[PDB]
């Protein structure tokens, strides 16, 4: 698709068999989801946003569908205000910026 | 151009007589720049994102050039960790997400 930016680029994602709404965010290195449970081991990470730093849990090699496009990669979980899809997964689905 | 997302989408902007590096951020409602002087009236604003809220100065009707494309819009100025071009200006330069 082509997504214009007059509204927030919110899309449906599927993770763990469940649908969620998430923001396509070209300013995010990483994908960060609101508190939830994921299987497997996790490792710690500190990430920065516009307001400062947050602690998150890093899960690797997680299956996640974004606008119907299948990705498998790193998902961070922590106190983000919205589910954010960052560049690590935007590149997996072939996303570019165009103007 | 067509900008891929393997690295942060940083571009050159021209604003208030200055050349700066800024991040094209489809996740940001607003454009927020690190501390700088801008002409005219301003009012305080709180903006929130990852890590919480920061207080910024809101300047309206500010001319800007982003990667060679002219626009006008609101520019916020405050303690953001990086200069961020948000949707309010990305729309004006015809920026879309494509996959
Ligand atoms: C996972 C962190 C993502 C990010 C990283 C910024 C960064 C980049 C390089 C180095 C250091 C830091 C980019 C980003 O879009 C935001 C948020 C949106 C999720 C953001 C950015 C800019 C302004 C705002 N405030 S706002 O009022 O314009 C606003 C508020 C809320 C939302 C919502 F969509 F997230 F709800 C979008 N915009 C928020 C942020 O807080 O940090
Ligand atoms: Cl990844
Ligand atoms: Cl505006």
């Amino acid at each position: 698709p082509q997504i214009t930016l007059w509204k927030r680029p919110l899309v449906t994602i599927k993770i763990g068999g469940q649908l969620k709404e998430a923001l396509l965010d070209t300013g995010a290195d990483d994908t960060v989801l609101e508190e939830m449970s994921l299987p497997g081991r996790w490792k710690p990470k500190m990430i920065g946003g516009v307001g400062g730093f947050i602690k998150v849990r890093q899960y690797d090699q997680i299956l996640i569908e974004i606008c119907g496009h299948k990705a498998i990669g790193t998902v961070l979980v922590g106190p983000t205000p919205v589910n954010i899809i960052g560049r690590n997964l935007l590149t997996q689905i072939g996303c570019t910026l165009n103007f």
